């Protein structure tokens, strides 16, 4: 159960890579950090290829989903290829469906009032929000009153000094996609360290 | 005649409680520091019950409406009520169908220039804008070049050092859903008057 | 080709009168500065006087169309007046068909990513932001992960200060409807050659 | 330098109005045409204040300088306006001395061999010919064999219909003044375009 | 002698006269005059000219206007002053009889052809010039001194007959100066092509 | 302490490579799989640059020594360079002199009865066994009658299918070296995932 | 020297010539002299005129008359004169070379264009006087100086051709300086166009 | 003298126990058994109490000894207790020195020539070799050829099943230990005779 | 003496010789040498191997190797030398016989067999060790000390048959000691099995 696994961690990855093999020394570097949720964008050159590579990790608590997902072509093969969830950056209606029948979790990404909405009918609990730099934690703030049962997941600007900010306004997790994935394997598994502690001091 | 009356008052209580007997207390305590203009939020506890029970208000010059409507049975309650005009969170279709045949006045919410032009197109020239604190009074001057003949009504982001530059921006009237209700009805009479003081003085 | 010219000059005039002689004076005090590239926002009395009189510098290197197109049958004058390319501050769907089957360049405006990838399924490489001043430059470096095949035109928010800003976020051109429009002919003119000579500076 | 400017450009735009708004709009135009030579007639009302709110237009690479100036005095004042050049209609050694000693390029007006061989001894190389309508394309070309090392920027009789026979006989620039200084700015814009495209081609 | 500039303003043109005689210069001064032609100029290329002009005197009570052309010295100029000439022309500019004219109150009118001569003479102060030869440079030259000299006004002599003398003061002349076209043939025939001339520049 | 962390963690790898880059890629894989324990081979090209790279990783809990030591001048370098503890093949008398007086936990090789009967007078309850292949576990169970105070950590003739033979035999840790580390950092993980899976049964 | 306007009286036309060479300039002057052109100006626009001018003086015994032309300096005056010029011709009115041809007893002609250095060239003493360029100032100049100035005999020089050659001499000029249209072609070529100028002169 | 006993016996039991009173059931079993050489545990608790209780089996003609003796001390200890020999895993010149002054038969354990090329200097012709189960019967015919004059007490991997082959490799005497001395002294006696049984024969 | 690294890898065998008499030394060593096996080691078990290796002397000049094995003293060795013994052996690692040997410029190989005495050995210089008994820790012992032991040479005796020679090789070996797998039987059975050794074990 997704909702369970984000409340426990509260960090996801976020992983880009421009090949499979950074991929793969990019996600044991976080994930040997303390990160146990990482998805992968699905921008990487054969990302499914990585993808069902990682079911090593799964047997060690490890959780591996897929991202930017943007058509249902690409969900189809995310999920064949063994993604446990599926992160758009926009609200579809094709790819949920799909997800719902083959009982894959399912996140979309929303900015504005409708979108929350229209997700919020769709039985949509958690959403992504994206992108978070632009609104800032005032935007789940105001939010908190009229849709006091909707859960967010910022991604994009969070920072080793921001990322208390974000959990005080009330979050589930926070996406870093930045500082936690550039440099070299043992810079990032570093960076995943200050992470985890800050998020854990915090809350 | 509603766009009248934003004119004459130019300012909303955006009224919130816990209970029924507390929006009873702060909307008289509200009324009484000069604030003509009340909706009360439709998420308070037998919201319908406050409403209903406040049709006395309406000789002494209140008006009295219902806000974060978000469903049309919520709306047919509302309306049912006594309630004189409907608010939404978000850009209806049925809500808005259901209130020009009832003859109830409407203000959708909207945040970009797509929500804004499909309500225009749907015959409506004042909205509500949220967050008001996300975009801030530069939106408003961006919008009114293109398009001239829309009005709006910020909601949220308002206090009395900021609320004369929404004004200088160009709106039609402020809407305060904290800043004007958080505290004690002693207090809350207080402070309605220094926001009608400041914004009778700027305009 | 449209693509290639924009990304030659980086800058467009964004021009605004109320009269056409207005429009004819700034449009002159414009070109004369370096900005060749001038779209007429069709909201001009008799803008099309303006866009069908101005033809005579198309001989000159000069490239003009018609802005703030919100209906196809504004489009449709602006085309028959000899407008080279369309802009719309929103995403429609009419326009674009129409301006797809005339071929005249087209391009609509977004704020919010489902707007992205809704004109990017439609086949607009070239996405207008407005406004431009609310969400800033940081928009564009994120979109730039999940959308690397997708150009920007900020319009609003352009100054001789943060020009260099918006360019190294990465974008294709800049709009300027304030400080490349407002003043006498002679103040404008010199206004232009500013922010040209800035720009190549930067880039 | 100037007579690099005349054969880069080879044409020169006089401008008169009745006001300094009227001169600027009517500048203006003229320069996004094409034209980067401006010559303000300095005789007429007010006189000393375009030459002024032209400056913003150095910068964008025109040339300005003041016309018809026939006295010392009105040279004195043209200079200090921040005129570029002085055109005159006449030889006259006190300009032809003021301007040399200001760094200041002048050119005076001519009509007959006598008065050519004369400026020639002064050190001007560079003459206006007028009324050009007068001693015509012929004048240019016949005065080229005892002479061949004297250029014209002829003055009147000039206008697109025979604006390259003027070239044929050999000039380095030619004045047409009001042949495209005339109507609105659009139209001024208009004609000066028909004029710099007309001359790129002989 | 400013007197002469609303005299020319009023007739608009004269009568450039030469003979082989005294009696041949009479009948044609008279011819004129009674054609209405009131702007009577007599050469000095004819070997009576004073004679002619001190005769023709008797003239002046009638409203006739006389003077003398085509002097080229000092000497001669006085002798046309001492015949009573009113007005004094010369084909050319000439400071040293603008001088004596000047001293003696008599008015002149230099010739020019050039820019450059038009200048100089206004250093004299001259407003009035004639144009000469007119049929050189035609009407186009006046009309493109009007810039540098919008003060000047011209009396073109030769190149004006009774097909072009109306285009001509379109370019804003003040008098035109009529050779044989005006003065030429017998009395009748004289006075016949005055009234021509006169009739047609009353109109346009 | 370093023998509570054997017990706990029971495994050790040993790291080999041609190059920095390459140990460091295989150092994260098998520490990503969880295994903690990890022994840098010092005789190995550089040497003395891995251990400092590899720091990041004790913060991670991880615990990094230097392997086939066999000289005291090695030793001072392995404790310069940082190393956590020092692992030999042979019993010597300097280096169980100088790595105690630096606080360095250090443990020698042993194969037979007479060399294990001397590091005991040293001081040393921990000993390798070597060469696995050549002893066998009947070495480590036969051994613990007389000698129920000492515990082994055999290396080699270890792999998936006898790990928890050795086990049985009575063992504080299994030293696996190449058995789970060879080949892509992916199949690096994936084989010290099945050694930690395995061992936790008996 | 008043022999020149006996000269230029009688034989009319005049020979205008121009080299970039000592060599093509004196096969030229061969061809015009033997095409009865006896008149020849030597410009001084060819390197080394003034030994053009020296090396044709073998023409002299033959009847020839060697002169230099577009002289603007009293300098390349005497040059020309040390070289043997018979007379020396200017584009302008210059007084420097006029005294010096005056001392040296050289004819000079000077050029004119307007009626005010017409004036003065006279009073310098000069009654032969260039007019140029031709081009621009037609034969209607010719019939007009005559009036003011009745004593001066003209030399057009430019805008003269096999046409219209007869309609200057109608106007009563002296001579006609003629360059290019009889100056121009191989040494033959040039015979043959002098031939025609002089054969159109005498029938006309 | 032991050796001679040895060469007559070929036998030796070694006896275990958590109790004297265990031991002493034991022992008498394995005496009743056939079994004259016995060699007590020196390592067990109490210890010293076990050799002086069997005293009564000297008059049956039992030969009782000390084995597992490790330190000088233990051996001294030993020698009270009134243990005919002295038996160890390893070498050690300050046992083969008290041993000889007090007329005590000792022997040392070696695995390896390195080994036997220094017991023999010392004097020592009877070897104990350990672990039997390691090297096996190879190593005592292999160590023949250079050294005929060796002979082999081997113990551990010695059972009925091979006890034959351990003879046939060329031994003196068989260490059997457990393999016999294990379960109640009913079961204890009965191994004892079966394993006498089977070496009088090969 | 380092040469003898050479010669051990061009022959690759050994033949470890013992025999109860001089008579049976003699044959046995010359059987093994006829059938190609050069390397030839004679060992003190023989109540006479003083006395085999001077007589067998003659066959050096034929290009054979006489040295002596199982030494296990100083003043034994020192025979050994004197009788012109090439090399000695010993089956264990011994300080007192390598430091006499390496005085006398003698070639000397110890026995080892576990690790700890692998790197005993190389305090002494040595980097050629004898592996003894070769049958109880097999070849797995050569290729794991590689490691460790990168630079060090092994000759393992004993356990070497027909079945697994060339196998051994396999291991990074240098040579192979045989002992009566090769020198047991008939003098002709002796070179016969000789002949096979050396024949397989070129290989592999």
């Amino acid at each position: 159960k997704m909702e369970e696994l984000f409340k426990e961690h509260k960090i996801v990855a976020v992983l880009r890579a421009n090949s499979r093999e950074e991929a793969i020394e990019i996600a044991l570097a976080v994930f040997a950090g303390g990160v146990h949720l990482i998805e992968i964008t699905f921008t990487v050159p054969d990302a499914d290829e990585v993808i069902k590579r990682l079911e090593m990790l799964k047997r060690a608590g490890a959780i591996i989903g897929a991202g930017t997902v943007t058509s249902v072509e690409q969900c189809r093969e995310a999920v064949e290829s063994g993604a446990e969830f599926i992160v758009s950056p926009h609200l579809d209606e094709e790819i949920s469906q799909f997800c719902k029948e083959e009982g894959v979790f399912y996140m979309p990404g929303v900015m504005t009032p409708t979108e929350l909405v229209k997700a919020m009918k769709l039985g949509h609990t958690i959403l992504k929000l994206f992108p978070g730099e632009v609104v800032g934690p005032q935007f789940v703030e105001a939010m908190k009153g009229p849709f006091p049962n909707v859960k967010f997941v910022p991604t994009g600007g969070v920072n080793l000094d921001n990322v208390c900010e974000w959990f005080e306004a009330g979050v589930l997790a926070v996406g870093v996609g930045s500082a936690l994935v550039e440099g070299k394997p043992s810079e990032v598994a570093e960076k995943a360290r200050r992470f985890v502690k800050k998020i854990r001091g915090c809350t």
